[PDB]
């Protein structure tokens, strides 16, 4: 019976290609936390998350003290085979900070399957090692967003998505200029991260359908808290609508499935605190027929890979998980092939297949 | 014109004279982080909130990298007068941490305060000086929960928090208890901090209701999201239902009175990030016709200080502001008189008045 002996913590940063801006915040690097749970038979155990103040809440700082101080002291000493109780008892301790909690969980899939001597995916029952993902566009003015998605498509991706909800007028003259110089071939994805309004929305739907536009979804157009205005527009809508902001965790999906707020929701395990939950959201999800997709934060390679296991595990298709793109290829080489727009699981690997040499003992 | 030009913290540790247990933790201290701004004219204000991470979600490592790294920016710089644009601006980069927000908005309405010369209480509008409190007593056996009432008693409290909902079998036996020990002149207050489901919850109120107690209110019953299970436990109740951890902002206060999700908005600083989004939940209520009480989290009395004063301005009477009772008099003698159950506030203090730098090393 093996039991977790020792929990060790680490900040990791790595730097961006370019620079990536949100609503709220600029920067060159992702801020990572990293924790690493040893077993008594000497087996070690990683999980990586990302610090997104703007939507999740949690610092780097916070999610150290977390770890260290409340989430230890249940783990420390309980046996691995217990970890759904174990989970359990810890994260009751701690309101939020679901990014905390996602490198917990995560380490202990990678103990589990490795106790198997198994990847992750294999151990959470997936069979295929391939998903594809979509590109992401920075806000911008028309021109330079055109060039954009020109890009995308010659490196390969047909998938694209299209951030909008900054500069609504900007919004619908570009819809025009998508209509002109794309054909049915490229897929688009709206995410207007909570930017417009009801009425907005409304009229940036009817936009699309004064063209002839192949566009799968449309993302998040409003608040994250309202979703009477999220099941309005979903009945309004012909085009699928997609809860984000709106669903972290297993009780926000009962919401917006009892509301009738979205056709499909965005699983990022930042938000759902990792595996576990996320996969409570996926089968109340399946028995409301409702889809789901992937997504992330803008995170590390090692985040990517879990989110991929879970989504290859769970067959979900639809995903969003361009950070790969972003940085070195180096920093994933050992465990991921980005042939664009695939991002395919390396043969073989123990657990997740990360270690954390460079950062915990180098 | 008065403009920002630093920002520094200080954690604060205060002991509990006695073990503070709900059904969500059990302690026996508080940690806060205080923020201190510094004015151009040298003129200094301060904000005071708890690091409850069971229900917030704060953490003092948290809110320091919050006010100092991510807030400050916005901060510094600008002038005192747009106070509102700037605490809007520098809200929207963080989800959740309300209680790092609280810390911040308070030292604001210190410095407003102070700049004109009056306490906050006054700033805000209050007439009254001073408020009532229950007392609360923590979860434990029978026993030792009439030995705590009978404390709370003889030091002058009449109005009685009985936390329940760890052990619903010794929540229903106590009921037994308090009606043999206890006279009609003491009014209960029970919240069960989540720890109830909902035919628990309807058993409860069931057998209170066979006994002959003083019971003013049932607070949060269930679980925070579990809206349609507080609108069914309204709807049941003859005795007023109060949501707490089901309402933490205004947005929160919008969806429980739509869904009819309780009687009473329990309002607390450390969950609304400060004054003005409290105001917000205040003005909603009243359009609503749902009554509001003024809670706090086991907290600093410079918190215990803001939240009566606010509730003065907003003539809000029904407070749960007991941790000065839990903590040595020293720490709030310099600002409020607690003649139990009476706060009441100090004269001829400027801003808030918590004479913190006298104590604490506040750095950037
Ligand atoms: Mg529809
Ligand atoms: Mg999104």
């Amino acid at each position: 019976v093996s039991k977790i002996i020792d929990i060790k913590t680490s900040i990791i940063k790595i730097p961006l290609k370019r620079t990536f801006i949100t609503a709220v915040r600029s920067t060159n690097h992702i801020d990572s936390l990293a924790v690493e749970l040893t077993l008594d038979n000497g087996v070690k155990g990683y999980g990586v998350a990302p610090a997104t103040t703007a939507i999740t809440g949690d610092t780097l700082q916070g999610m150290q003290y977390i770890i260290r101080e409340i989430f230890a002291p249940v783990i420390l000493g309980s046996d691995l085979s217990d970890y759904k109780q174990t989970l359990e008892l810890a994260f009751k301790k701690v309101m939020f900070n679901s990014a905390a909690k996602m490198a917990i969980d995560l380490a202990y899939h990678d103990l589990l399957a490795k106790e198997q001597d198994i990847s992750v995916a294999k151990l959470l029952g997936a069979k295929a090692n391939s998903i594809v993902t979509d590109v992401s566009i920075s806000c911008g003015n028309v021109a330079e967003t055109i060039q954009n998605i020109q890009n995308g498509v010659e490196a390969n991706f047909t998938a694209i998505k299209v951030k909008t909800g900054a500069d609504f007028n900007r919004d619908i003259q570009l819809l025009k200029a998508l209509d002109n110089e794309f054909s049915k071939n490229i897929k688009f994805r709206f995410d207007a991260n909570q930017g417009w309004n009801l009425a907005q929305t409304k009229q940036f739907i009817e936009e699309i359908n004064k063209y002839s536009l192949n566009v799968e979804i449309i993302e998040q157009p409003v608040k994250y808290y309202d979703i009477k205005a999220m099941a309005e527009i979903t009945k309004f809508s012909n085009i699928p609508v997609v809860a984000d902001e709106s669903v972290f965790d297993a009780k926000d999906a009962e919401r917006v499935i009892d509301e009738q707020a979205c056709n499909m929701i965005n699983i990022k395990l930042a938000k759902t605190g990792g595996i576990l939950e996320a996969q409570k959201i996926k089968k109340l999800a399946d028995s409301a027929g409702i889809s789901c997709m992937v997504g992330c934060m803008m995170e590390s390679p090692a985040g990517i890979l879990a989110t991929a296991s879970f989504a290859l595990a769970e067959d979900i298709t639809v995903a969003d998980l361009d950070p790969l793109d972003w940085v070195a290829k180096d920093l994933y080489s050992d465990y991921i092939t980005f042939n664009e727009p695939n991002i395919i699981l390396k043969d073989n690997l123990k657990g997740f297949g990360f270690n954390l040499a460079e950062n915990l003992y180098f």
